[PDB]
């Protein structure tokens, strides 16, 4: 598949874009990350279902100075259901 993104569901307080980019810049490239400020949920894509899995991961279950963040699966990005593999 040329094409790719994995959208990633994030929940947190106070959150901003610098700082998930930072979360998700490591563990892969980001095509298309959005911020729900209403919700308090970011999402991010990732051009491989694994950088979403490293993220998704290592990022659920972890703490920040007083807040925590949840991360999630989510249904967007359908035009490549994120990408390809043994599902």
């Amino acid at each position: 598949a040329p094409r790719k993104g994995n959208t990633l569901y994030v929940y947190g307080e106070d959150m901003t874009p610098t700082l998930l980019r930072g979360a998700f810049s490591p563990f892969g490239n980001i095509i298309d990350l959005s911020m729900d400020p209403p919700r308090n949920c970011a999402f991010v894509t990732y051009e491989k279902m694994e950088s979403a899995d490293q993220a998704v991961a290592e990022l659920n279950g972890t703490q920040v100075e007083s807040v925590q963040l949840k991360v999630n699966i989510a249904r967007k990005q359908p035009m490549l259901d994120a990408a390809t593999g043994k599902s």
